């Protein structure tokens, strides 16, 4: 299989220009990241459907604005993914990454 | 001007193989990070000369195993550069970069 992650993000300041998501496979292997735009909304906020060609059980990811000027939440964090699909709900300021809608 | 960093990387294990380091501009501008592997070695370790074609006054820097398999402290680091040149020493597990040999 491949993988598919769909990412949910929602900002309580409303201001969404240049953030964007940079992932990179972390498992069964560590390769470079790729930034991935937005391409959706819903009632949450922005959405992305990142498609990796390989089969993963986690990624990274971190939410940066432009090229690096700044992070969401500075550390790494990771996604788990099952049978070749996440979906994950991100919130501006808040480490943690949830695995349902808050 | 250009710029140019000289690194100086200290492993306690002596173990180097595909250790490399992760740089990018943060000063004046943030952009993309590229990987560049040590070309040398001195009494201390090995030896990167990294060039940049611009001018910048900070770096970011970020020692990493393969293609981030593993990072050597994990958190961003950054370079500060006066007059398009910085050289600088780190040391396996230590947070704090050296602007003169320890």
């Amino acid at each position: 299989t491949e993988t598919t992650i769909v990412v949910h993000y929602h900002r309580y300041d409303g201001k969404y220009d240049g953030w964007n998501l940079w992932i990179w496979p972390v498992e069964p292997v560590s390769q470079e990241g790729k930034a991935y735009q937005f391409t959706g909304e819903d009632d949450f906020g922005k959405v992305a459907v990142v498609k990796l060609p390989m089969d993963l059980t986690k990624v990274g990811i971190i939410v940066r604005l432009n090229e690096w000027q700044a992070k969401d939440v500075a550390k790494d964090r990771f996604i788990e993914i099952k049978d070749g699909k996440a979906e994950v709900w991100i919130l501006q300021g808040v480490e943690e990454i949830f695995y349902e809608k808050p």
